[PDB]
């Protein structure tokens, strides 16, 4: 078996073994990426996503989200309470403001220290989940835009038709910025592209050991886990890497830079956080064995975790005992 430890692995394609993107991904899964939950892809130095990013000011973030913790440093909610629209270049000069600003540091572990220890007594304000591209229409390798859809690939192996669309997603942070434990809608797999500015660092847990987060999930979070049956897929809860070294649990880190891609493997969990300002693009695919995946995924009914569209397909020819139930979540 290969990566039998689950290390998260780290890939050099060549300009030509970057041509063929789900050639790549099924390479990475002979040596074992999968098994981590996550891999980084550093694309070839011939390569670039566009020619430059000074002209990026005028995009609206239409709704900023101020997250708000609650609970200790280590365990701990957060909630996203909606802020007035602003541009880019107006979110940029609030994320180096002296109030939002990364605090003086020595390396990424003194940062991810800092972290840590005072993420609940600071709200930040992240432009997550903003449709659009940062990829040049040009840049024909590793496009996020161009990839094959996941209705189209959930066709080729069922052979069934479905409705939905599938497009990528921008992301704007700024210091202590917080992605919550999750996985993919569906168990589906990620691909994401740090565009630029400051780092990204990112937490996983291996597939294989996901329902042990679970487990201590449930203990830590216990009316969340009494009101719903999956509530890590509202994406609001967080664990430190000290609780969960406390508890035993599996994991990984790794800090991505601008440049780098991250693919997230199905039924990884991962959670994270932006060192200063940032701007990523994210979307989701599929492959083959994805279909077992989204077979068994679990679902949110309670109703707080509420997606998109095309999640209804999804759920509706992978899991009909779960549609109905599912679908008044939904409604
Ligand atoms: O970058 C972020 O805030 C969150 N991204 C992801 O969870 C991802 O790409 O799967
Ligand atoms: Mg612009
Ligand atoms: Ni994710
Ligand atoms: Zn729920």
């Amino acid at each position: 078996a290969q990566n039998p430890n689950c290390n998260i692995m780290i890939f050099h394609p060549t300009k030509e073994e970057f041509n063929d993107f789900d050639k790549y991904i099924a390479y990475m899964e002979s040596q074992g990426a999968h098994r981590a939950g996550l891999a980084k892809i550093i694309p070839p130095k011939e390569w670039k996503a566009r020619e430059t990013y000074d002209n990026i000011s005028e995009i609206l973030i239409a709704t900023p989200l101020q997250q708000v913790a609650s609970g200790r440093a280590g365990v701990f909610t957060q909630y996203h309470k909606k802020k007035k629209a602003m541009t880019v270049g107006e979110y940029r000069h609030l994320a180096n403001s002296k109030k939002y600003q990364t605090p003086p540091h020595q390396n990424f572990e003194d940062l991810e220290r800092k972290y840590w220890k005072n993420r609940i007594y600071n709200s930040p304000i992240y432009g997550a989940d903003i449709s659009g591209s940062l990829f040049d229409e040009n840049t024909k390798q590793w496009n996020l835009g161009h990839l094959g859809t996941i209705q189209d690939l959930l066709e080729k192996e069922c052979g069934v038709v479905i409705e939905g669309v599938n497009t990528p997603y921008l992301y704007f942070g700024m210091w202590k910025t917080t992605f919550a434990w999750h996985t993919e809608d569906m168990d589906l797999y990620s691909i994401n592209y740090l565009h630029l500015g400051e780092p990204k660092t990112w937490y996983v847990v291996p597939p294989e050991h996901g329902q042990r987060l679970e487990r201590l999930a449930r203990e830590l979070f216990p009316g969340s886990s009494r009101g719903c049956g999956a509530f890590l897929r509202h994406k609001v809860a967080l664990i430190s890497p000290t609780v969960l070294k406390e508890n035993g649990i599996p994991f990984n880190r790794i800090t991505q830079e601008a440049g780098e891609f991250m693919v997230t493997f199905p039924y990884g969990y991962h959670a994270g956080f932006n060192h200063g300002f940032n701007c990523a693009e994210a979307i989701n695919f599929a492959t083959p064995r994805w279909i077992d995946y989204g077979k068994m995924a679990s679902q949110c009914s309670c109703g707080e975790a509420r997606v998109t569209f095309s999640m209804d397909a999804f759920v509706r020819i992978l899991q009909p005992e779960r549609y109905d139930l599912w679908k008044r979540g939904q409604d």
